[PDB]
């Protein structure tokens, strides 16, 4: 039952390229990774060569095959105390998963600043750029259950642990820099009109139906995130390709006791990008792990995800100076009007061990915040101090999930608080309460100041009666879309007016498609007509004369809310899929494999089997999948190296792997005997641009092959797709 | 006054067909369908319309759109327990989902025996024809989450709640009729290796990883329910198109105290129909609810299904005149050595009203028997006593699971058990133990006896030592397996061998392929060689020289392990996809329809937008779903009426949808013009079978595409789609 001769069975603990090894748990894959959190889980990682199976209790197993009983044929015994104790084990393995943003993906990694941040705030984990912090992200869908795909249309959350000298600080946002509603109160309505129908628990992963529909046509406030769900946001490539953002407005306090406002921003250094629908709904069937996937192997890659940290900074006095509230968070800051100045660098670096240990069991808080940070009266992050604390303690089971290695901070913790649930912390203090004389009052509260302070509130004045009632400046709800909307480039545009109809072409009840269709023409006219037309509804005479909502702030558009306006491309980490014959020219693909090497850019070799190839050299080629088994979708880019393509040219699924990717917008590259596919994407002689094409692979057909690819989709064959039937 | 004023908000209160309606909870949908178990659910059924929105204290809330704060734009106060009440309730609505099978769809229904069987059983529920039992039936995947997709590769449960008058029976079956290991203490070994791998929880919903495969090489007797699942079996069309087994060997005990060894069966009355892999892993992309959806919108359809009891009975002197061991659960029975006798029917014909109530809370335990039944020395089945049992209390919350009212007995329950976490019960009995003589020992025991007596085990002779010792009769594990693969068509042994063949090359490490193909030439030369083909691996002399396993008590096929060998088709409930264009030849289209609904089969008018599209005569046709939106994968068979063909014949969508449902071996039917698409999808001009073609859809173009669907699949097809790009 043994391992092959061989070695085979484990995984090099060095950087590998997606494919090449089994993956592994990190701290066997990347040992010598460390950081001080990393570091500080060594009392509880288990190991495993060498030792003896056991119970629980440490009684060395024997037969770990059979159950005991009453002869080889009869009855099992009560006796059997080993049975029992794995099948019970077993039996309790699962906990509730989280209410929203169940499925998620999480790596380790660290922070640090540019320069010390402590002229605006007196938080300790801005104050050095030579002070690293560990940190812990997990980013997640929000709609679906911990078993649902990840390339979905949805929501992304990006949550982030920075376990501080000072404190955990937890930065809990999403990719876009809104919600969909303003008041917590209203949270369980939205949720359960997004998530599964409560008769039938359909449908998975989805907002395309009628009762998320229904709530969004009665409720205008949330049109401004719809907007971006509907966009290609709503799909990102990657969650290394997507924008990060707190969404609400939150205070820094510096030493002086000076706060400025502040919202908090991502930037992902290997650039913004999604896929388009059709793809990433088929790749929820044909690899519903690919993110969770592409991030892991990324890491174990060496491409580590990288973020800046960013801040939009609002003085206290020019609170009211927009024409929306700050406190608003279906209301985003133009960068246009409030620049985001940079901050810190977040690098992630190392996968987890166990999944369930680390990920599963994580708990993050927005209310976990540190001295020189604050709240606002943002009535959505208000009821959101009050929620999590709330969730954790039954999800986790009970009051000391802070006792869990991944939540554990690394800094002192000491305090009065006893006793709970699975307490694993032995006190040893003779007093539980303060003040107490028996133990001359330890551990003791600790005045604020410039560092290592107590935490004091910001003295904010309040003044009002106790009211339920929404802020009157809350009340508009069409700018901020049709800002969004002028924003976008004509193909997103596009792509947002596609997501809409296909969504409401779900809604089965024709009256809330109608209601839709009404909301979006207090937004855009053009937006509303082109989404109407493919719904067979015609706007009345009274919808054409709506008038449009006002700019914001005089602004007719803001290009940094379009993923793609500005060029960021990054083609490190990418995937490209070249796909073998039995007689590959070896010269072709020195020469690729040469030239994605020197960008970073990953390939997959793909044939009509597996097992091997030998090209014309001789040289033995190990085929990672099938056509078949890993689809265009899960590439960047098709490379087709001369070679014996008699072999391949009669493959339906090697010309439909091309139909697709083409499709999909993917840079192709033909070289040599290979151009005789052109045929099947049925386009010109004099060629296309997003077609690379030459007698060979050279130098200027992969310059040519990487410049497509840093701009990542070949928006222009757009007009050329609809006919193409795949 | 939201609701729309003319109604359209509200399903009609009667069967419809998919599509025709919003669907509804079972009670407001199909209020006159009751049996005793949902009469007796009426007690904790909550309505709403006309009623005032509260807490749940019983206080009208005034204001549920916003949090009580100091002012508009203010700090939420602590004081709002209506807004901590509504997100507390909220924070807290998940539990654990099942160990496995967490991914099920449920309905209620019920079952009647054909003739009593109080000569074989003493069971109350069998004994009289005019006795009806109430069911509540979930149907379910076994890897994957409550939130993962529908149409996986996987074993499927079935489950069914038999709520008899002397008791909770539950028969607790799989799809298949043996499982993969043999002693209960290996399953949470052989669980762990299917599920997602630990260090990063992929792949959800599949068994192509190396873990599962790994586990597979090393323990042999896995092999026989490894090829159950790499063929059709293992996805299967519908819940209502595959077939039931207990597995075990149970026990029947009749009033005279003779034992009958019974293996259950579930006959399926719609016939055994899967899909193909390519659809079927596609359809999990496109429509990951597909089975859920499809169960319920029959079941509001009026196309209830319906399921044959099914028994194979051995004399207790016959137990050991089989080359198998009876209680070995790896071994099936074939039916040509023991056929299965008819018992009753089972129907389904009402869905849930509250998905989360009823199905996801409903507790199935196959150790849930009633006299006249009982167990065997099987040592899985012994194990499951055990499982059920144990995990409930976790997933539920404590040992009250059974006053849950999904989970209630009909029966009377009276014990001194008492307290317990949720305790709904308040016992008035003075005592609470027994022997007591301050309630006159009520509630007292019962002996046995013909009817209505207590429970008491068969007193099975039990000899031998305390042994963890598996018996020698269990040692053999490729004659099953090459019986099965002997009784398949040659098309269903293609499919197994695309089934392994993609499976083993998802395996990253080679040599575990190479293990596995070695165990498949233990089974059968020619599988073993069409599978190392496809991986690229060439089987040795020695492998090639291995001699097959023996037939099974002289058998060398059964016809009934196949899903296709016996024609068994039922085309009522089925689905047509109907390609529209904007001005259809309306006669052909009365014709379809009205063939369609002679023979129960639904459609699905489909165009390339929403609304409404003008025929040739006027005739308004409503539309259903787009091409894109309603893809091939959902129907089982598509038909292009004639009108203004050109209007689609450049449509990529269109074309694609043909080619899809060519590629996948569903009937075509093509009427007039419509026939011009013939050259997408590569028909000669004289035809082929599998496409009906016609000048007009009258005369017996409706009967010949009705044969076809009779038949499922056009088998005879898959040489020919192996070109085709699709
Ligand atoms: C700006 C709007 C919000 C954002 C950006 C957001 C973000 C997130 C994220 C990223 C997670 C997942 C953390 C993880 O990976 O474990 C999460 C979880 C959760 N959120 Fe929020 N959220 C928002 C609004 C709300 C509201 C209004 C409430 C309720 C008042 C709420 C309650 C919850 C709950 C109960 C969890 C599960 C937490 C756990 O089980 O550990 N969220 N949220
Ligand atoms: C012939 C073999 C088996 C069959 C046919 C089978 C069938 C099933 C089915 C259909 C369910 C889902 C019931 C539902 O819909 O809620 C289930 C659940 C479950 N099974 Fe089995 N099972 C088998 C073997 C085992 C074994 C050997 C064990 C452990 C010793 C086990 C432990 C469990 C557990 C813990 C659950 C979750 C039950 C719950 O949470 O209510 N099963 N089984």
């Amino acid at each position: 039952s043994l391992a092959p001769e061989d070695g085979s069975h484990r995984p090099a603990a060095e950087p590998t390229p997606p494919g090449a090894q089994p993956t592994a748990p990190g701290s066997l894959k990347a040992p010598d990774t460390r950081n001080e959190k990393l570091n500080s889980l060594e009392d509880v990682r288990k190991g495993s060569e060498n030792y003896a199976l056991t119970t629980n209790q440490g009684v060395r197993i024997a037969d770990d095959q059979n159950s005991l009983r009453a002869g080889s044929r009869g009855p099992t015994l009560l006796e059997d105390f080993i049975l029992r104790e794995k099948i019970t084990h077993f039996d309790h393995e699962r906990i509730p998963e989280r209410i929203v943003n169940a499925r998620g993906s999480a790596a380790h990694g660290y922070f640090q600043p540019y320069k010390s941040l402590s002229d605006i705030t007196k938080a300790d984990f801005l104050s050095d750029p030579n002070k690293i912090t560990p940190v812990f992200v997990r980013f997640s869908t929000v709609q679906g259950g911990a078993g649902s795909a990840d390339t979905v249309r949805d929501i992304r959350g990006f949550a982030t642990k920075f376990y501080t000298e000072e404190g955990i600080f937890d930065l809990v946002g999403n990719n876009t820099p809104i919600f969909f509603i303003q008041d917590a109160h209203k949270f369980p309505d939205f949720v359960h009109a997004v998530k599964p129908e409560p008769h039938w628990a359909i449908p998975q992963g989805q907002s395309a139906h009628d009762t998320f529909w229904d709530y969004v046509s009665l409720q205008p406030e949330t049109l401004h995130n719809v907007m971006w769900a509907m966009s290609d946001r709503g799909i990102p490539r990657s969650y290394r390709t997507m924008e990060g953002f707190g969404i609400h407005t939150f205070r820094l306090i510096n030493a002086e006791g000076k706060a400025t406002f502040v919202r908090f921003h991502w930037k992902p250094l290997a650039g913004k990008a999604s896929l388009v629908w059709d793809e990433a709904q088929k790749l929820t069937g044909r690899d519903p792990d690919f993110h969770r996937r592409e991030l892991w192997e990324a890491i174990e890659a060496g491409d580590f995800p990288e973020y800046e940290l960013g801040f939009q900074l609002i003085p206290e006095e020019d609170e009211f100076k927009f024409d929306f509230d700050l406190l608003d968070p279906t209301k985003l800051i133009p960068e246009e009007l409030v620049p985001v100045q940079r901050v810190g660098k977040m690098v992630l670096n190392r996968n987890p061990d166990n999944f369930f240990a680390e990920n599963e069991q994580a708990a993050f808080h927005p209310g976990h915040i540190v001295p020189g940070l604050d709240f606002t009266n943002d009535p959505l992050l208000q009821g959101r101090l009050y929620s999590y604390t709330d969730t954790q303690i039954s999800r986790l089971g009970g009051p000391n999930f802070h006792e869990i290695p991944i939540n554990r901070p690394t800094c002192p913790y000491h305090n009065f608080q006893r006793d709970g649930m699975h307490r694993m912390g032995i006190d040893t203090n003779p007093a539980n309460y303060e003040p107490n004389s028996i133990n001359d009052n330890w551990p003791r509260e600790t005045p604020p100041g410039p560092k290592r302070g107590g935490f004091e509130s910001y003295q904010e004045r309040v003044e009002g009666n106790k009211v339920r009632e929404r802020s009157p400046s809350f009340g508009e709800y069409y700018s901020h879309p049709r800002l969004f909307w002028l924003s976008q480039t004509p193909f997103e545009q596009r792509h947002i007016v596609d997501g809409f109809s296909f969504e409401l072409s779900k809604v089965v009840r024709p009256y809330i498609r109608e209601r839709v269709v009404d909301q979006l023409a207090h937004i855009d006219l053009t937006l509303a007509q082109a989404v109407a037309k493919n719904l067979g509804i015609e706007l009345t005479d009274d919808q054409l004369n709506i008038t449009p909502p006002p700019d914001v702030n005089g602004l007719k558009k803001d290009p940094s809310l379009s993923l793609y306006a500005i060029p960021d491309g990054d083609v490190k980490g990418r995937v490209v899929a070249i796909l073998l014959n039995d007689e590959v020219r070896s010269a072709d693909l020195l020469a690729i494999l040469k030239a994605l090497k020197a960008k970073g850019v990953h390939a997959k070799l793909l044939y009509s089997r597996m097992g091997e190839v030998t090209a014309d050299d001789g040289t033995v080629l190990p085929i990672a999948a099938t056509f078949a088994g890993a689809p265009s979708l899960t590439v960047d880019a098709v490379i087709v190296p001369c070679g014996n393509i008699a072999d391949i040219a009669d493959n339906g699924d090697a010309n439909y792997y091309l139909m697709e990717a083409y499709k999909h917008l993917k840079p192709i590259a033909l070289a040599g005997d290979a151009r005789k596919f052109k045929a099947t994407i049925k386009i010109a002689d004099q060629g296309e641009e997003g077609i690379v094409e030459a007698d060979s692979a050279d130098g200027s057909f992969m310059d040519e092959l990487l410049t497509l690819m840093a701009a990542h989709r070949v928006w222009s064959r757009i007009p050329k797709i609809d006919k193409i039937p795949a």
